[PDB]
């Protein structure tokens, strides 16, 4: 028999093309793996900022059942002290006592399902350039992890580089369920059960804009930095949509990854056929 949970985990929500992409998909794929449980990282869905309340509602009325944060947790400023309380959610656990928030909701969370106590936690990554100070994320899991209390443990480490992301899943690679790395916006190729039995990738990738943006953002503005260098502000992508993510199940008993597969979709938009960048735009 041997009863199993099958998990699908979507990667930085990013704005309206995000949202879209999840409400219009989320179901055929719950349906194509059977999944159970739906968790995704939200840092970037209230104008690639944040989530506001009514965000947060629809991603949970979209099918979604757990949520995890990254860099920016609290841009939201208007909602932050319902949104961040919210019991199904988990943000950076990684927080100094110096950063207000360090208290605001929870780093990590546990619940039970069918027979199974499971944690998520999520991390944020010491090469993450930050406005506030953050506690070593190596030494806060180790704590966590010897505190002993989960079947599985699934974490969401939300880092820049891709030396930090694999030095960290060679550190914790058995010692938890699932390593998966979030942050830069693109998936990298990297899925697969390891050698100890957990699930592990060095970026998820990004629900949002698609192919025409800048990891989200719109060309113009990142083009300009790059070459003149001005400050102008960034500005949301409207151009096409893409889905990202992973799909994975467990084994209760073994408490071992049994399976995984990376969860790609892909909408163009003929509105970038129109764009002429190459003016150095
Ligand atoms: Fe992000
Ligand atoms: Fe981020």
């Amino acid at each position: 028999m041997m009863n199993s949970i099958k998990f699908i985990f979507l990667g930085d929500v990013y704005g309206k093309a995000g949202r879209n992409i999840i409400k219009n998909n989320l179901a055929q794929l719950k349906s194509k793996y059977q999944a159970d449980l739906v968790i995704v990282n939200a840092e970037n869905t209230t104008h690639g900022k944040g989530l506001s309340l009514k965000h947060y509602e629809f991603l949970k009325e979209a099918g979604v059942n757990y949520i995890t944060m990254g860099n920016h947790t609290w841009f939201q400023k208007l909602d932050l002290a319902v949104v961040i309380n919210k019991k199904d959610l988990v943000r950076p656990l990684n927080l100094d006592t110096s950063f207000a928030f360090h208290n605001l909701g929870q780093g990590s969370l546990v619940f039970e399902f069918n027979k199974a106590k499971i944690r998520i936690t999520n991390l944020l990554g010491t090469s993450v350039p930050l406005p506030f100070k953050t506690t070593n994320p190596f030494k806060v899991l180790k704590e966590l992890i010897l505190k002993r209390d989960c079947d599985l443990h699934i974490v969401d480490f939300h880092a820049e580089t891709t030396s930090e992301k694999n030095a960290f899943c060679m550190a914790f690679d058995g010692y938890v369920t699932t390593i998966f790395g979030t942050h830069t916006h693109v998936p990298s190729a990297d899925l697969r059960i390891t050698p100890k039995g957990s699930a592990y990738i060095t970026d998820v990738g990004m629900c949002g804009p698609g192919f025409g943006s800048v990891i989200g953002a719109n060309p113009e503005q990142s083009i300009r930095l790059f070459c003149a260098g001005s400050r102008e502000h960034f500005e949301v992508s409207k151009c096409g949509a893409q889905l990202n993510g992973v799909f994975f199940e467990v084994d209760v008993n073994t408490k071992k990854v049994i399976k995984t597969e990376a969860i790609r979709i892909v909408e163009d938009d003929p509105r970038y056929l129109k764009q002429d960048y190459f003016n150095l735009i």
